[PDB]
């Protein structure tokens, strides 16, 4: 397998979006993982309405739109409904809406999506090098995350105890520390533009490897 893979060079990663007040971090991890299969099937990246995850995979998913969510479920809305619209045609407002889905502006569907298994770091980098960019669950409940500016993150309270989705767009190592490479949804100004990079291969480091999942079309 490579030493380092970083999605956004092979131009499979969208702009970095911003969740504001609204807890739809599962709704960008989800869309994140399908716009990478969507410019690998069809050669164009468009970024994907997270809105329409938030106002339509709801109870029937066991989501709550601005108060959480599931990428698996929302995986699942995106099969059943036969499709997602385009972030352009279905902005995102922060808010819970009503569901304004359209079919006329669908600009990508999901057929299946995989489970990978519990804590495996090797798994996971498998599929990141060969599948593309994972979701996953990582513990942010520690004010170290927010405030993380560069370098690879290792947080020594972090456990595998995961609440915040977020997406794995690669992975290397900086001098030495092993680190896998997370977009994230808090916008630009978070972390390493937008990214963070935490320990990879220390145990499972913040619960990175305990639910990852990916979607295909
Ligand atoms: C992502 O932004 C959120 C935080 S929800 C709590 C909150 C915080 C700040 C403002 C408003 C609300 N997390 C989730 O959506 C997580 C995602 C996730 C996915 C997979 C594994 C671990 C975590 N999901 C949840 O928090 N819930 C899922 C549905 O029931 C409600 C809780």
């Amino acid at each position: 397998l490579p030493d380092s893979v970083d999605w956004r060079e092979k131009g499979c990663v969208t702009e970095v979006k911003y969740q504001g007040s609204c807890g739809a971090c599962w709704a960008f991890s989800a869309v994140g993982a399908l716009e990478a299969q969507l410019k690998l099937k069809t050669g164009k990246l468009v970024t994907l309405s997270a809105q329409n995850l938030v106002d339509c995979s709801t109870e029937k998913y066991g989501n709550k739109g601005c108060n959480g969510g599931f990428m698996t479920t929302a995986f699942q809305y995106i099969i059943d409904n036969k499709g997602i619209d385009s972030d352009a045609s279905y902005p995102y407002k922060a808010m819970d809406q009503k569901c304004q889905y359209d079919s006329k502006y669908r600009a990508a569907t999901c057929s299946k999506y995989t489970e990978l298994p519990y804590g495996r770091e090797d798994v996971l980098k498998e599929a990141v090098a060969n599948k593309g960019p994972v979701s996953v669950g990582v513990d942010a409940r520690h004010p170290s995350f927010f405030l993380y500016r560069s370098g690879v993150y290792y947080e020594p309270s972090c456990t595998q105890n995961v609440n915040h989705g977020v997406l794995v767009v690669g992975y290397g190592d900086l001098n030495g520390k092993e680190y896998w490479l997370v977009k994230n949804s808090w916008g630009h100004n978070f972390g390493e533009e937008g990214y963070i990079r935490m320990a990879r291969n220390k145990g499972n480091h913040c619960g990175i490897a305990s639910f990852p999942s990916y979607p295909e079309i």
